[PDB]
């Protein structure tokens, strides 16, 4: 009843340096799915399912 | 009754130096999921299912 | 009833250097789930199923 | 007396990522010479005496 | 007397990530020369002499 | 008389990645000479006398 937060972090990504030199990058999809290339992401859920980079199923019933 | 949080962290990501020379990168996908390439992510769920980098199936019924 | 947190850390992940020189990368996914390449990659759950890296598979009923 | 020069580089810098997290910088210089600092810096030189960062000393005759 | 040159490099830097997480930084010079934080630096002389990062005498005659 | 050169390198860096954390640095130079924190530094000479990082005397005549 007297809850205190100070100077936390919660899904919290700082300071990244990144030098991607790439000669040739393709995805080729047929018909599926794909997640590619996620960087320096960040998230906070509360009461709720919370997916970063998901390939999910095609779902059939 | 009394919490205190003070200069916490939680799923906190910081300080990465990446370097990514490729000559060539390809997914090539034919029908199904797929993730690739993540990099410095941070989540934080409550009361939730969290994936990060889910490769999930056909769900069929 | 008198929870003291102080500097703590949870799913934290910092001071990562990498190189990655790689002349060729390739996947070749033909009606499967994959899950590649995740790096420096910070999670936390509360009251939940946490999956980082999972290749789950073709739920049938 | 047939020079060919072709894609060739000299005093070449590119692909350069950088963070600097600093709290404080400071340079307190008493009479001194100081140089501080040099990031991604090319030059070149023909027929002369080329310096990037120098400290020179006091000349005195 | 048919030089050929091709796709060559001299003095080159390329593909440097850099992270400097630093509370604090200080350089006190009472009296001398200094020479600090050099990074990604190319150079290239020809018929001269090629300093980078000197921290040079007090010349006296 | 037919000097071939191709896809050569010379003084050359590349693919460096560098993390750094440092809670203090300090240089105290009291009437001397000093040189710190060289770091992905390239040259090439021809007919010259080539320093990096020189910590040079005080000449004295
Ligand atoms: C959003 N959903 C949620 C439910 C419950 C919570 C927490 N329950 C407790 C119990 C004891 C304790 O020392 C800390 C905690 S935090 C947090 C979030
Ligand atoms: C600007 N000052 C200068 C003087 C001389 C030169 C060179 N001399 C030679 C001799 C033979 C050889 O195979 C290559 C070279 S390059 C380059 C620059």
């Amino acid at each position: 009843v007297l809850y205190v937060g100070s100077k936390t972090k919660e899904g919290v990504v700082h300071g990244v340096a990144t030098v991607a030199e790439k000669t040739k990058e393709q995805v080729t999809n047929v018909g599926g799915a794909v997640v590619t290339g996620v960087t320096a992401v960040a998230q906070k859920t509360v009461e709720g399912a919370g997916s970063i980079a998901a390939a999910t199923g095609f779902v059939k019933k």
